[PDB]
């Protein structure tokens, strides 16, 4: 009643006035810092004034409303930007939905680069509140979809790492692995989330709620029916909120959420004991990510209810959605070692059953053995785990990942080159994360975090598409994406394309360039080669690969005027059309 106030009074001024921040930042991503600052503190003084009169102006106009006028009064610089302008005509809720399709996925910003530590470690004291915030808007404008109050904590974090290590004994030694652990985590969380957005904006929230529905039964496999689909509610209004660009609301309501949780300990999950004694940020990254509890022991088969039941068809067509969640529940809660996509095609699939059977002839004779369509889809992603997991194992991340840059660039040779490396070389580090594990824990770990991975391509490459094939298989289903995608063959269709000289040369600036981002133009390189010759390819690539990693680690140690990168440059490309 007067939304401006009341999201202000619940949150405090260093989260609202940071929350904009990041909001203005992830729409307007081609603007400058100092600009995003001003408006950010116009809408922080403004909004001041509605906590102490509510009734003063604008004080009860939309928390949209509000940043959208302030969002037309100067994208006048579409010179820069361009056809975001276009929204400006249409009003609320048209507009926001207008504006949150020019989020760029991926923008044309200069790669951030980090100075020396000393440096860092000097302007943190010079002026600490302006480091931070310039911590956030560089993130945040190039992970637009990021969820904001986990922004935050990263934030709380990157502060906690300065604050100590500039009076480390040594300053770097304790700054940058935390600092690499940050840029490595934010990544991950930033992908996560990013799913989570996708599906919302293209699937909708029916679509969403099983994924909750699913994911959360399986967190906390002792509570209730009526639990979880509170929770699942109270969290797919968060998560609408944040992809929707509600930034306000969706951290308070998701702090809320913690709250309630922390509360109802008992009525939940056995292990919300050590989130919920930390702080109030800490708390709620910590219980996203709390471990699947004790599932209660000795738990009747679901047939009983779901398949001998003779009230099933009854029951069904009263309330299909609240059967299929109770079914999902169910299942949900017994398979914590099953994936969620695989829990969530069972229950379209018992779903498509039960419409089959509710009006046709005999349904007790045709759903009567829904449980054994189950198994085939069962073993399939599991069979698929092993293969993939004992080649990591067999080849070496690294190894791993140009093998599925191969695997890739020849199934899809259309899609750019740096979107393959980065795709392929996350798809690898799932090796690293889930292969680790025993064949409980593998299956989840490693076909959820492949529907995030996949979800990449899918985004990064509706921005600008090349390959129909790749449009088709983010467009048709969001579950069956893996396997759409592993059921493509090499692409015949495409003509090999031509040669270029200077992209299969390198400069000497490379010995300056770390191990991971030699290795990454390395695998450039590898997807540039498959991009040319797809026909005569086997392990011959292997070794014209390990021709540029050998040449490489020469050239860097020949003492030269940069002479055998450029020289001999000439005699791999010619001899590499050869090979």
């Amino acid at each position: 009643k007067s939304e401006v106030a009341h999201r202000f009074k619940d949150l405090g001024e260093e989260n609202f006035k940071a929350l904009v921040l990041i909001a203005f930042a992830q729409y307007l991503q081609q603007c400058p810092f100092e600009d995003h600052v001003k408006l950010v503190n116009e809408v922080t003084e403004f909004a001041k004034t509605c906590v102490a009169d509510e009734s003063a102006e604008n004080c009860d106009k939309s928390l949209h409303t509000l940043f959208g006028d302030k969002l037309c009064t100067v994208a006048t610089l579409r010179e820069t930007y361009g056809e975001m302008a276009d929204c400006c005509a249409k009003q609320e809720p048209e507009r926001n939905e207008c504006f949150l399709q020019h989020k760029d996925d991926n923008p044309n910003l200069p790669r951030l680069v980090r100075p020396e530590v000393d440096v860092m470690c000097t302007a943190f004291h010079d002026n600490e509140e302006t480091f931070l915030k310039k911590y956030l808007y560089e993130i945040a404008r190039r992970h637009p979809y990021f969820y904001a109050p986990e922004l935050l904590f990263f934030a709380k974090r990157y502060k906690a790492a300065f604050t100590e290590c500039c009076q480390a004994a040594d300053k770097a030694a304790c700054l940058l692995p935390k600092l690499d652990e940050l840029r490595d985590e934010g990544k991950a969380s930033s992908a996560k989330q990013r799913l989570k957005c996708a599906s919302l904006q293209k699937f909708g929230e029916r679509a969403f709620k099983a994924w909750a529905v699913a994911r959360l039964s399986q967190r906390f496999p002792k509570a209730e029916f009526a639990e979880v689909s509170k929770l699942v509610t109270d969290l797919t209004k968060v998560h609408t909120e944040c992809c929707h660009g509600d930034l306000l609301e969706c951290a308070d309501d998701r702090a809320d959420l913690a709250k309630y949780i922390c509360e109802n300990q008992d009525s939940i999950s056995s292990k919300l004991k050590e989130c919920c004694e930390k702080p109030l940020l800490e708390k709620s990254h910590c219980i996203a990510e709390v471990e699947n509890d004790e599932m209660p022991a000795d738990l009747p088969s679901l047939a009983a209810d779901f398949v001998e039941s003779k009230d099933v068809c009854k029951n069904y067509a009263e309330a299909k959605d609240v059967f299929l969640g109770m079914f999902l529940y169910e299942y949900a809660r017994r398979h914590p070692d099953y994936s969620v996509v695989l829990l969530l095609r069972l229950a379209k699939t018992y779903e498509t059953t039960l419409e089959k059977c509710c009006a046709a002839a005999d349904p007790h004779e045709c759903y009567a053995k829904v449980f054994d369509e189950f198994k085939p889809l069962v073993e399939e992603p599991q069979n698929l785990i092993k293969q993939n997991c004992e080649l990591f194992e067999q080849l070496g991340e690294y190894k791993f990942q140009n093998a599925l840059l191969v695997r890739y660039t020849k199934k899809v040779p259309q899609v750019s080159t740096p979107t393959l490396v980065e795709v392929s070389r996350n798809l690898g580090k799932v090796g690293s994360k889930c292969c680790k594990h025993p064949e409980a824990k593998r299956m989840p770990c490693a076909e959820d975090y492949l529907s995030v991975v996949l979800n990449q391509l899918c985004v990064l490459h509706e921005k600008t598409p090349v390959s129909d094939r790749v449009t088709k298989c983010c467009t048709e289903s969001l579950v069956n994406r893996r396997p759409c995608f592993s059921a493509l063959e090499v692409d015949e269709t495409y003509v090999p394309k031509e040669f270029n000289a200077e992209t299969f040369t390198f400069h000497a600036d490379i010995c300056t360039l770390s191990e991971k981002e030699r290795q990454i133009k390395k695998q450039t390189a590898l997807v540039e080669l498959v991009k040319h010759k797809p026909k005569a390819t086997k392990e011959q690539l292997k070794a014209v690969m390990d021709d540029f990693a050998a040449f490489v680690e020469k050239c860097c140690k020949a003492d030269d005027k940069e002479t055998c990168f450029a020289e001999e440059g000439k005699k791999l490309v010619a001899a590499s059309q050869a090979a």
